[PDB]
């Protein structure tokens, strides 16, 4: 996340960090939210790599032991059948996770509210990007959250020539693009969370950036739009 300020503990409770096994250690990779005790929500290509991953919850500092963390391995990958990979802007950036145990909810680790199906954000909602992403283009994974108010741009602002054009579809969301504030790589199939009628509830999973850079002007953050595969996912989770 470029431009964040680092999330207050309790804040985000439904965010995971998804991780890779190199060698004798664990590497994050990229953000998810968890959506039921034992299944996580992220982007399908955070798992396109033949990778052994494991889900943190409860986690908040990546390189310190913060005492409230839970770690589980994933048990079976759902990727949404549409999905290509040399083709994010076509869309379908979603899997499912299924974790091997069921997690423990506690006030670090809950479940993601998600929106109801078809729902879309106005222009210029109030939303929160979270994740452990480069905190700026080019640079590091944030060792703390980090959060960063980006507010929606609408489907037709943001298909737009001066912004996305043809790229973004409606089946994405699109956040920030002032040029300062961004999604940047590791925050991918994290939360886009929005307020709506005074409850936060995950619109997005974080799917790309402008290949120019992170935090590009008039290039925001695309994210999955989660209103448009509540049918998949309560479709998934039922079969599995
Ligand atoms: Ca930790």
């Amino acid at each position: 996340v470029v431009g964040g300020t680092e999330a207050q503990r309790n804040s985000w409770p439904s965010q995971i960090s998804l991780q890779y096994r190199s060698g004798s250690s664990w590497a994050h990779t990229c953000g998810g939210t968890l959506i039921r005790q034992n299944w996580v929500m992220t982007a399908a290509h955070c798992v396109d790599r033949e990778l052994t991953f494991r889900v943190v919850v409860g986690e908040h500092n990546l390189n310190q032991n913060d005492g409230t963390e839970q770690y589980v391995g994933v048990q079976k990958i759902v990727v949404h059948p549409y999905w290509n990979t040399d083709d994010v802007a076509a869309g379908y950036d979603i899997a499912l996770l299924r974790l091997a145990q069921s997690v423990t909810l506690n006030s670090y680790v809950q479940l993601g509210v998600l929106p109801r199906a078809g729902t879309i954000l106005a222009n210029n909602s109030p939303c929160y990007i979270t994740g452990w992403g480069l905190t700026r283009t080019n640079g590091q994974l944030a060792q703390t959250l980090q959060q960063a108010y980006l507010p929606t741009v609408d489907y037709a602002i943001c298909s737009s020539s001066s912004y996305w054009g043809s790229t973004v579809k409606n089946s994405m969301v699109c956040a920030g693009g002032d040029g300062v504030r961004s999604g940047c790589q590791g925050d991918s199939g994290g939360p886009l969370h929005c307020l709506v009628n005074g409850q936060y509830a995950v619109h997005g999973v974080t799917s790309f950036v402008s290949r120019l850079g992170c935090n590009v002007t008039r290039k925001p953050t695309v994210f999955t739009r989660v209103s448009a595969y509540i049918s998949w996912i309560n479709n998934v989770i039922a079969s599995n």
